[PDB]
């Protein structure tokens, strides 16, 4: 449970200003039909995004701490994927993934 509220934490500060310079376009889940991907859904299957899994944890969906983050890290894997590795959007992945594992690794066990 306390590791729970953790992950809200970390979760929270991804999507502050701090890092919305390079961690807006993990905001909302990746509109295949409003941006235009008809390739999206044959490359990821299992896509993700921020927004999700803040809701996932109001309603006590992940178990555990780690559940919590193999959906934050599958958001990112979906981007390098999909997107070619020369692309703006993947190194904005790699700064926002930093600041996760980091503080997730950081976290008070
Ligand atoms: C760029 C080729 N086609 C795409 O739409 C890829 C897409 N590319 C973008 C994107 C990123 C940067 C710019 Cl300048 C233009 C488009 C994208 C834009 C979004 O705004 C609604 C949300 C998710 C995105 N995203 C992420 C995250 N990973 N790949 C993409």
């Amino acid at each position: 449970s306390e590791q729970l509220k953790c992950c809200s934490g970390i979760l929270k500060e991804m999507f502050a200003k701090k890092h919305a310079a390079y961690a807006w376009p993990f905001y909302k889940p990746v509109d295949v039909e409003a941006l235009g991907l008809h390739d999206y859904c044959d490359i990821i299957k299992h896509p993700m995004d921020m927004s999700t899994i803040k809701s996932k944890l109001e309603a006590r969906e992940y178990r555990d701490a780690q559940e919590f983050g193999a959906d934050v890290r599958l958001m990112f894997s979906n981007c390098y994927k999909y997107n070619p590795p020369d692309h703006e959007v993947v190194a904005m992945a790699r700064k926002l993934q930093d600041v996760f594992e980091m503080r997730f690794a950081k976290m008070p066990d």
